[PDB]
């Protein structure tokens, strides 16, 4: 099996990204031992029980079945006697995040190119709900750069599989600037969940992530006078009186749109990732 990556050959490098229950390294694949070997990508936990080893044997089997030119690739697992020893090997983009890249470029990225990253992640977001996947964590600091025009869905972390049955689930620490009311509130995630967040991420691409327009910049704006209600309490009631984030400067309108739409209260009334994407197509093959 080409997918079974000796541990003792992982020598690690860098850490490319963290959270509480694990970490993403940057390692390079040595079997010659003479440090030529490829570079890769490399999940292993932490501060983890059973739950947390349980989500992520998930996470290696979801990424493992899909196969997008949209979602970061899976390469392999590594393991050994240790406990918390299962790896997950995944492709190294070296260029990183999009949050990233777009804050560091901004100056030199049109709107015609924002509108190419939106239909690419729209893309793979439809390859997701063809397999019933929910993604939880859509965010530009989760979608990786593969070059200046072409970009990847990563971070399953989160990731869940509707049943066969539903077209939701319900769960038992959150972005909550980027969870559609329902998750918030009712903990219910769905494909039309995940909607609410692309809604969110057109909002970073057309801000460029600036920090001074960022959601939370923008709630502590409208948030009001009264500077010690609980954010996720004040939100609540800020989405359900139907207040949104503003249009960026750098959108047209018809994004503009499309982000409320996205954010319509009933998840049912949201737009499908596969009506947002010939939309978008439209646009960005427009503007070209
Ligand atoms: N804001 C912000 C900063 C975000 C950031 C910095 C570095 C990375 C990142 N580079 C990567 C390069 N090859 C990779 N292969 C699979 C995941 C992966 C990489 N990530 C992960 C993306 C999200 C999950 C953890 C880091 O993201
Ligand atoms: N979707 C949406 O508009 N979310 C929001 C609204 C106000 C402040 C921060 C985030």
């Amino acid at each position: 099996d080409p997918t079974i990556f000796e541990e003792r050959h992982l020598k690690y490098i860098s850490q490319l990204g963290k959270g509480n229950f694990g970490s993403v390294e940057l390692c390079r694949y040595d079997p010659l031992g003479d440090n030529t070997g490829a570079l890769v990508a490399v999940k292993q936990l932490q501060h983890s029980g059973p739950d947390q080893q349980r989500d992520f044997q998930r996470e290696i089997q979801i990424l493992k079945a899909l196969h997008s030119d949209f979602i970061v690739k899976y390469r392999g697992v590594s393991y050994g006697p240790g406990r918390q020893s299962l790896r997950l090997v995944m492709e190294y983009l070296p260029s990183g995040c999009l949050r990233d890249f777009l804050q560091r470029h901004r100056a030199r990225l049109d709107a015609s190119r924002l509108l190419l990253y939106s239909s690419q992640i729209c893309k793979g977001m439809e390859y997701l709900g063809s397999r019933r996947c929910v993604h939880r964590a859509l965010a530009a600091r989760n979608i990786l750069v593969e070059s200046e025009a072409h970009v990847k869905i990563a971070d399953f972390g989160l990731a869940k599989l509707l049943p066969l049955d539903k077209d939701y689930y319900v769960v038992r620490q959150s972005p909550i600037f980027w969870y559609a009311p329902e998750s918030l509130s009712d903990n219910i995630f769905s494909r039309q969940s995940d909607v609410w967040s692309f809604g969110v991420v057109l909002y970073e691409l057309f801000t460029y992530c600036d920090k001074s327009c960022s959601p939370s910049a923008e709630f502590l704006r409208m948030m009001g006078s009264e500077r010690d209600v609980p954010a996720l309490s004040r939100l609540l009631e800020l989405l359900e009186e139907g207040q949104r984030l503003p249009a960026p400067p750098a959108c047209p309108a018809e994004v503009h749109e499309l982000m409320k739409l996205c954010w319509a209260p009933s998840p049912q009334d949201r737009p499908s990732f596969s009506a947002l994407g010939p939309q978008l197509d439209m646009l960005w093959s427009g503007s070209r």
